């Protein structure tokens, strides 16, 4: 569908489990779980162009892509990688990613838009997946 407008967090998974076996520190981690609980997210979705603006207290990030075009983000943990977005299903988008330098856990995220308008989230390490639900504002 179109998933453009504004995202509320209403359910959460594993995520703390998530920045845990990515090496992130314990007093990190609670001041990212924090943040994440409160989080906007702000989707402009042009056809298979994407504006996504994830805001937080500590972090906010910015990301724009095409589906399809290799593109540039960071991961979880910060490392910087090279990306890139497929479509898994009408509703379902995918994202391998690549570090750009070094070596590290296998990581991706996928977003998908159910018929019920919720947003899911997976983003995964290795064998360690996080989930998280968003309904449109
Ligand atoms: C398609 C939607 C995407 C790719 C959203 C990505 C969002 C993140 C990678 C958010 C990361 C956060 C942290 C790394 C700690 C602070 C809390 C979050 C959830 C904003």
């Amino acid at each position: 569908p179109n998933q453009s407008g504004n995202w509320k967090i209403i359910r959460s998974e594993n995520f703390e489990e998530l920045l845990k076996v990515l090496g992130v520190n314990v007093m990190l981690r609670k001041i990212y779980v924090a943040a994440a609980s409160k989080q906007a997210v702000e989707i402009k979705q042009e056809g298979d162009t994407f504006y996504i603006k994830v805001s937080t207290t500590v972090y906010t990030t910015e990301i724009n892509f095409k589906v399809g075009e290799e593109f540039e983000e960071q991961t979880v943990d910060g490392r910087p990688c090279k990306s890139l977005v497929k479509w898994e299903s009408e509703n379902k988008m995918v994202c391998e990613q690549k570090l750009l330098k070094g070596e590290g856990p296998k990581t991706s995220w996928t977003k998908e838009l159910t018929n019920d308008g919720e947003l899911i989230l997976t983003m995964t390490a290795d064998d360690v997946v996080c989930t998280q639900v968003f309904v449109r504002e």
